[PDB]
């Protein structure tokens, strides 16, 4: 009731709710970087992927178009973690990576094609659609 | 004691340590957006100016190159504020504008003198700075 006039504030807004979190994905193509400050603008960040369901929800939202997600490896030589600093799951990433990814510039992830492998290592530079996550409080 | 050894920590990383806050003087130009990444991902912010002698730190130190700092609105249209989330004193701000000043809007430090914040486009490549608080 609560729950759902705020969920009927942000639909208006062009959020998407799921699992107790709201998503943006949005109507205009930004680098990674310039993604990530929008969403910081909205109160929230690039989207994690924190379970075999997110994953689901986003890929089939997503509709085989390259979106921005919040991963990012940290210069070409670090290890990949959530900008929205929960602890990234680098064991169950194998299930969501294209094979062959991350092909390894700056690197950041994208969900690009409609399936469970779908995250795909690119410029950080190339501007795509993206996601934003808030959690619903 | 360990304070010192705070400071020389930083120092030693390429910070500057100057009344208070550590400062972080970028070797390579970025985005807006790109820099205010990268002092996220150190603890740190771009830089807030709330004093007459940080902005004649700054400045000094800017050397009359173009500096991001963490000033930005929202479209042409929003009102100023600071990415640290610190309080946009907008009467104190009339003392550091370029005199005439102020679809992406970033302030840069771009001129060796008291007045010497710009608006540039977001999306300019420029040097940056970071300022992150010393917490003991
Ligand atoms: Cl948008
Ligand atoms: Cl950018
Ligand atoms: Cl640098």
């Amino acid at each position: 009731s609560h729950m759902q006039s705020d969920i009927l504030e942000m639909v208006a807004r062009g959020w998407k709710y799921f699992s107790g979190n709201f998503y943006y994905f949005s109507r205009t193509p930004k680098t990674w970087y310039s993604a990530e400050q929008f969403c910081i603008s909205r109160k929230a960040h690039l989207t994690s992927v924190s379970s075999e369901s997110e994953q689901k929800f986003l890929y089939k939202a997503a509709d085989g178009i390259p979106h921005w997600i919040g991963l990012t490896k940290a210069g070409s030589e670090g290890d990949w973690y959530w900008v929205d600093q929960t602890s990234f799951n680098k064991e169950q990433s194998r299930r969501f990576w294209i094979p062959g990814e991350p092909n390894n510039n700056e690197h950041c992830a994208n969900i690009r094609v409609s399936a469970l492998k779908s995250w795909n290592d690119g410029p950080c530079d190339n501007t795509f659609l993206f996601i934003c996550k808030r959690p619903y409080v």
